[PDB]
């Protein structure tokens, strides 16, 4: 059913360009989005926007299926052996590296611009697999498997890197309670509590304890997953019912949302034709030509450097449709942007949306055209 | 397992009375307890303390599971049918009316604390049944379904009359979300929505709307119970799944947290041995003597007016003794006191946990020796 959360999920971005559009609607979207909010406990005073507890809550909820999955997986899936993990992940660094030189040779020696470089190396999932469910049943099941492992591997990547880049805002006093959340999260664990709720609340300490850090709020949510207890030892998993539940919303709910918030952007209030902005091709070369280069490259050498591939995905035909699927950053370079700027500039983060909205369109179109000529179609009588 | 409950309530608030009695930690308790807590959306700010938070949120969430507690009762409980419900419902519109009009009689014509005239007629469900189950098998179940009838109906019934008595303060704004949150409650029950989530979110914006009153933001929780589906047509039911999930919460957090926050006292600090203030004594006679001699006596009268008992339960000996146990108005006195008086006084919530827990701790040994014998 990510085929209608795809078109939810597009319906929501398009609504959202134009709620940002239309003058009857364009204003109250943004007073809405930039209304300050502040909270005030004694002297305690925490001050963002709308858009930015927005954003932080969604992605904290967000990463904590990622981090489920990804221990799922870890454990019990395509990257539980050394021998399947292998392929993605080598896929992976190299669907992430290539992204961001693209953009650096093209964004050579701008120390504002410089640190978006991990603006290309993001994509989209939910839009991924939402174009990839309109082709219904011809779509094998192993090329979603390395697709959600790229994805992953290379957007937890990012983030895991951007919390490591930016620490000097981050009090002592939050760290000490964050280090005392975690380690409660892990006593919590190895005391096997099957209660999930109580590892859901230490982990809303934890966000709240590093909220003035939208990476580390993020993180924060991983963390959470990572420590929820997965074995079937009960007769069922806390973890794997925990992901069943929120599969549903953040599809329906939290990624649409997201969308309607954060796609929004004014274009019959400026449109100037020179979108050579170092950023806006930078981005475009890193996502159209870095993702499915890198991909593609990092799967050749994969095979040659004896680590097989993925069963039943055509090395030469698939895989390299399947990197410029990469290319689609959508939600997520909108994200690390609205990380890597957000503090810096409010209009560096709107020609990255352009950049990054031209750059997944033009990767989702291209890749689906290249896909429609290459399933091999089941025949119906 | 209401036995563990209570004694974790009873440990978490004489741990409370610690905190704020012994000087090395009062000062903490006091200063994390007072602490000044407010919200500013651009140019919208909501204030209150860090206790205020504290009790709305609790209060939410604890009336949230009497909601769906008392629409389970409602159709298919001791509230179903029109003759079993007769008896506790009449036993409680009476053991309300007697434990005001004797704190009420002592407390005639005093403008300040007449509005406290709700505070005996609050129960604390979690000290009864801890009490009660202190006990063990040997307590027959008709008597823990009449006394948990009583006490929703005569704290809900509080609840209800507080949110009537004062309106004067939600703007026009905060009730227009409130009733199309209501509504929105409402069509997603009746289009019948399994994922009872949805109804909890609504629920929490109804919540937040509301949310500048302590006793509307309770009756929020209320409301959400309400309005969450109860057939077991799924082939399991929302309403007493989400029940079941909720009664391990409010048993071992919600209500130890809450006792915790709101049942520390200086003592050490002050303890003038005159306790024959007006609240004080009004209220102890509210609940040692209000509730039991309410309760017992519109029970004789609900025999006698055609209308029967709760089987296997001896009326003359036992619904006394219930009607004793009515008498501990503990943690819900202390809501009800902190409701009448939250805005107008500090210092005659002071008077009414110290009234409501000496009402409380004696209507409870005194209930517990007379039942220990029968
Ligand atoms: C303290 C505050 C109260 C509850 C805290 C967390 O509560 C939140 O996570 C729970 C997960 O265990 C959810 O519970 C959900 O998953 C449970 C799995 O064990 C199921 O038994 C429930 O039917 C299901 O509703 C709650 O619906 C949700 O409200």
């Amino acid at each position: 059913s990510d085929a209608s959360g795809g078109i939810i999920l597009i319906i929501a971005a398009i609504l959202a360009m134009i709620m940002a559009n239309s003058g009857a609607t364009s204003g109250w979207y943004h007073d809405f989005l930039e209304t300050p909010v502040q909270l005030r406990v004694g002297s305690l005073e925490i001050n963002k926007n709308m858009l930015l507890w927005i954003n932080d809550a969604l992605m904290a909820v967000f990463f904590l299926l990622v981090g489920l999955e990804v221990k799922r997986e870890l454990m019990q899936g395509s990257l539980a052996s050394l021998r399947q993990a292998a392929f993605p992940v080598i896929a992976a660094i190299g669907g992430m590296i290539v992204p961001a030189l693209l953009y650096l040779a093209f964004n050579y020696a701008d120390p504002i611009t410089r640190e978006g470089w991990a603006i290309p190396a993001a994509t989209d999932i939910a839009f991924a697999l939402g174009v990839l469910a309109l082709l219904g049943s011809r779509v094998p099941l192993a090329l979603k498997i390395f697709l959600m492992a790229l994805a992953i591997i290379d957007d937890l990547g990012a983030i895991i890197i951007i919390a490591l880049f930016y620490t000097n805002d981050l009090s002592m006093a939050s760290l000490g309670v964050a280090a005392v959340a975690i380690a409660v999260l892990a006593v919590l664990n190895l005391c096997g509590a099957r209660r999930t709720g109580v590892y859901i609340l230490v982990g809303v300490v934890l966000w709240t304890a590093v909220l003035k850090s939208g990476v580390h709020a993020t993180l924060a949510g991983v963390i959470v997953g990572f420590f929820i207890p997965l074995k079937e030892k009960h007769g069922r998993s806390p973890a794997k019912r925990l992901e069943h539940v929120l599969h549903p919303w953040v599809a329906y709910l939290i990624l649409p949302l997201f969308a309607f918030a954060n796609a929004g952007v004014s274009l019959q209030g400026v449109t100037l034709d020179g979108l050579t902005s170092i950023l806006p091709l930078g981005i475009i070369a890193g996502l159209l030509i870095g993702k499915p280069l890198g991909i593609s490259l990092f799967c050749w050498l994969a095979l040659r450097l004896k680590l097989a591939h993925l069963p039943e995905g055509t090395t030469y035909q698939q895989i390299m449709v399947v990197g410029i699927l990469c290319g689609i950053g959508f939600t997520m370079s909108i994200f690390i942007a609205s990380l890597a700027f957000g503090s810096v500039d409010p209009e560096l983060i709107n020609w990255a949306k352009l950049g990054i909205l031209v750059g997944s369109i033009s990767s989702a179109v291209i890749g689906y055209s290249w896909l429609r000529v290459r399933l091999r179609p089941s025949v119906e009588f």
